[PDB]
């Protein structure tokens, strides 16, 4: 997963609001989240991968090992069970909570970092590029 | 995943034939497979986990890292894409091939090693115990 290492700036966002609405994000915070242009900083240290997101909305940080389930408090304050795998060359994270389930795909496409968030059909696409 | 390390003997098997039939295993080999009492030998060396199965049917060996997709030629000669994770304290392996998908769960239940194989509803249960 050395292809993901680095600092990335958000450059585009599509259907994010629809996605947040689906996960059950409140109207107010949903707008504050949408106006944010985060700086995802992926890093690795041994078998531990760390994805740090810095936004005007909320700074989050998750450190994990691949294929090993972990606990996470999402930005929208959901308490979920996560597991990240390197599937088909892409960092595939699936979040399970209250019987519900969302998947977050992080894949490289040229010089871009494409993030696909899926929740019951709805798909949000956010593209990043090296800062 | 140190709870899985060791040598294990098969002690029981339920609905295995139904499971094999579902994955598309031929009648003849399906019977030869069912008459086998394999010795699953799980081992670890650093970040590499190796599951060695020894049977009168066919000796298979897979070495892998958790959360990292790998190529595997199953005992019944299927060429699949596998990914093993430590989900909910259990070694959860999912095999993808030709649009189809089977999942193999390996969990500890007391002094036993329970293997649950699922393929479109059908579930096979094989219990092992330290040799």
């Amino acid at each position: 997963c050395d292809a993901f290492v680095g600092t990335w700036k958000l450059v585009s966002s599509e259907n994010f609001d629809d996605y947040m609405k689906e996960v059950g994000v409140g109207f107010a915070t949903r707008k504050v989240a949408g106006m944010a242009k985060p700086n995802m900083i992926i890093s690795v240290n041994g078998d531990l991968v760390t994805i740090r997101s810095e936004s005007t909305f909320k700074n989050t940080e998750i450190s994990f090992k691949l294929g090993v389930e972990f606990d996470e408090i999402t930005a929208d304050d959901r308490k979920v069970k996560s597991i990240i795998t390197l599937d088909g060359g892409a960092l595939v994270q699936v979040q399970k909570w209250d019987g519900k389930s969302t998947t977050i795909k992080r894949k490289r496409d040229g010089d871009k970092l494409v993030v696909e968030c899926v929740m019951k059909g709805v798909t949000s696409t956010r593209v990043y590029e090296r800062a």
